[PDB]
């Protein structure tokens, strides 16, 4: 062919899965060759709103045209077409709620984010009323305003005709999954995962299935509820106008389950730790749905082919976000600041900005700094925010330990910090593990799609895969920790005091 | 007129040879370790640079010196010179409250209380003295001899302006040593003794109007000595309840000729005139404007007046600046500086807010301690917004600079009252978690 004679081209590779990561503050688009190698990534923020102190909602549209744009832009810096891609995977900030018009798409109202607080009266309306205790037992959860349910009850009472609408068959509930999956397939499948489902409320983590008092008691009208399928299941085909190519949908879980897939914590007793805008820790706990009784939660780990493996999980709601309040709001500025600080001082900060998570629960607890000196700066500022990384994770696992009886592995963009994780690892006087792939969730989720699809190798395959970049060893003086460690207990007790 | 003015501060020195004539300052070092020290050397230097750069701005135009000090500062240094052996340490320290705690464990406490008006707290001289001749390398087997002088920061600054001639104290900064009989006028000797303080080591305890020696290019009689705090009063026209705002905030109610204390505040000297001693009820905090000094130099979010009217509205950010333990009226050395409500949304107008009203919420509570028991001036007193915020708080007025006393503007509440239970709410709460063991 004339003139290809000396032309030069690049052909395929093979293998290659689309993992869409919607996140909390941004959405992620990777795609990976079929060496389960990054080969190119979409990134893009959307804007965080704010109604009142406490409130915090996503655009649901501008989250959609994040998820298209996103994609488009690892396609092309892959270099390759979307006919390429085998197949899809999905995971998500999870118990953000949107609801929708099954006939339009039409989302009624801005989504509530799992952040959200709005409904912590409703809560204790229930509370008193003798509830917590069939939730707590049916679902793993407690009776707090982070979960999806409480969220959709606000919705369906406080949207004009929503109730209404509800009743009559109109209106889609869905975590943020399903709401990808709806818009992904133009409408044709409507659907969750068991992790997704685990986190709503509404679902009863032992029978697998939408749970008729849960429901009944927050006035869900079981119509309004996607199916439920295992995390590797066929949640449709790609609605070819959206990227010009008809592809499969193979792969969906909650982010921070993807996460736990990703780093494969596959066995009972492995344990992940991800760090974000928040920080979420999840023990492998196997066949076996363990009851905490040190305030953590129980959880669906996954379901792979009809089979329910279980954890345990402590959610930290500020983790990266503290150092986001420093840079953004105090704008007092980070490792590199953080080792600039005075071991002279003590200061402790506890972001409980809008209350505290796991294992306090404490819906009343505020922002608090401590040891303050006249001299202290943002060099202990800084440090003060990772170290509260540090001793809440701390805090998880000593609660997991209680909980059950094997090295950390770590993963978010914040454990590229080698300061931070070596402090990481001399606080929890233990070892931690950080992987060569730190987008840990997207990979689980392209995993899960990958094997089902038939390009990518199995479980235990991909489990023996798993890449150390770097064990972090503890190196810091007894004494020293004794000292850092009882300066935190007390800056706690003085947070979670009346 | 013509007398010299030698305001010795905690942060610098200013002068005013004063109508005013004279107004210089240079500011010192506040070596912060673990605790707070000053150079002993950088104030002897300062005052004589603070004293030619304010007068320039002849030798023989005053007819007469008078020195206020920084009170409880200790420091000791050689009789035949007068060599410092360690730094001054400063009345903010807090280094000797398990020292103090062993005394209050073995009895101490209430003879102490009795005799001298004042608690068993690292605040005050006598135990920074023990804490001198036990940590120096044999530094009593120097005082013991009488080769050590002690005294407080007017004992130091009259005692290298009179050339080593005149070694004294007065009765107001006698007050503040915790070595001293407050009644009978003189260094109690089972005080020092327990204190194991060799009475050699103490200067004469004159009064406020005395003759405490010439000085060293004129030969000029120190003739005024008082407290900056117990001086704030008499420039206060309070002969007769006065607030100081700098970097602590010091207020004192005339009592009279001696009150002890129900709620945890102070009994001093107010002045001792021809012998004739009158006292006053003490309430002090340790630190006030230095909260925004440390937003503008520690933190440095700030580059206080605008920013804090600036401030949202919805944020409930509470700051109890404890850096160096509280004082009046909770004496606890072990409270650390703590700031409470932060929130994604809080930023330098909250804090610079939150550091402008400690100040008010302080000041409060020495006042309803007072007005259990039985006006403002400053630099930091300057902002209207502050003073404002200051009567709104105490829902009581305020005024702003002998009938020759003058003012400026009196103050009034234009505060709601559910406002200020607000307000005061939070507050005592921040107060009660930076407290609490
Ligand atoms: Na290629």
């Amino acid at each position: 062919d004339l003139g290809t004679e000396n032309l030069y081209f690049q052909s395929m590779m093979g293998g290659y899965i689309l993992a869409i990561d919607q996140g909390t503050t941004s959405t992620r688009a990777i795609v990976f060759d079929g060496n389960q190698k990054i080969a190119g990534v979409g990134q893009k923020e959307f804007k965080q709103h704010f109604p009142k102190s406490g409130w915090v909602e996503h655009d649901p549209e501008e989250i959609w045209q994040t998820v298209v744009s996103t994609v488009k832009e690892a396609i092309e810096k892959s270099g390759i077409t979307a006919n390429d891609i085998a197949a899809i995977g999905i995971t998500n900030q999870r118990e953000t709620v949107v609801v929708w018009d099954r006939e339009t798409g039409k989302p009624i109202h801005n989504a509530i984010v799992w952040q959200d607080r709005r409904t912590a009266a409703f809560c204790d309306k229930l509370k008193k009323k003798g509830l917590e205790k069939t939730f707590v037992k049916k679902t793993g959860l407690l009776l707090d305003p982070y979960f999806s349910g409480t969220k959709l009850n606000w919705l369906l009472s406080n949207v004009k005709g929503a109730q209404v609408r509800a009743a009559k068959g109109e209106l889609c509930f869905g975590t943020i999954d399903t709401f990808l999956i709806w818009r992904l397939t133009g409408g044709e499948c409507f659907c969750t995962d068991a992790t997704n489902a685990s986190r709503t409320l509404l679902y009863n983590i032992a029978e697998n299935a939408w749970d008729d008092e849960l429901t009944e008691v927050l006035r869900v009208p079981k119509e309004m509820l996607p199916e439920v399928k295992d995390c590797a299941a066929d949640f449709g085909v790609t609605d070819p106008s959206l990227f010009g190519a008809a592809i499969p949908i193979l792969g969906v879980a909650g982010d921070q389950q993807a996460a736990t897939i990703g780093q494969a914590c596959f066995k009972p007793g492995m344990l992940k730790s991800t760090y974000g805008t928040g920080c979420f820790a999840l023990l492998n706990t196997g066949k076996d749905m363990v009851r905490s009784k040190n305030r953590l939660l129980t959880t669906i780990a996954y379901r792979l082919d009809g089979e329910t493996t279980y954890a345990l999980e402590g959610s930290i709601f500020v983790a990266g976000a503290a150092v986001q309040w420093l840079r953004d709001g105090l704008k007092v500025i980070t490792g590199s600041l953080a080792e600039s600080a005075d071991p002279s001082q003590e200061v402790y900060l506890v972001p409980a900005f809008t209350g505290l998570g796991a294992p306090h629960w404490d819906p009343d607890a505020r922002g608090a700094i401590f040891g303050m000196t006249r001299n202290t700066g943002p060099a202990e500022f800084a440090r003060a925010a990772l170290e509260a990384v540090c001793y809440q994770t701390r805090d998880l696992l000593e609660a997991m330990h209680k909980d059950w009886r094997t090295v950390l592995r770590v993963d978010g963009g914040m454990v590229a910090s080698d300061w931070t994780m070596q402090r990481l690892s001399d606080l929890l006087d233990a070892p931690v593990d950080r992987p060569v792939i730190l987008e840990t969730t997207a990979l689980g989720v392209a995993w899960l799609a990958g094997s089902r699809a038939g390009v990518w190798p199995n479980q235990e395959a991909f489990a023996k895969s798993w890449a150390r970049d770097r064990r972090f060893e503890p190196h810091m003086d007894e004494a020293t920790r004794k000292v850092k460690l009882k300066g935190w207990r007390s800056a706690v007790k003085r947070t979670l005091i009346a």
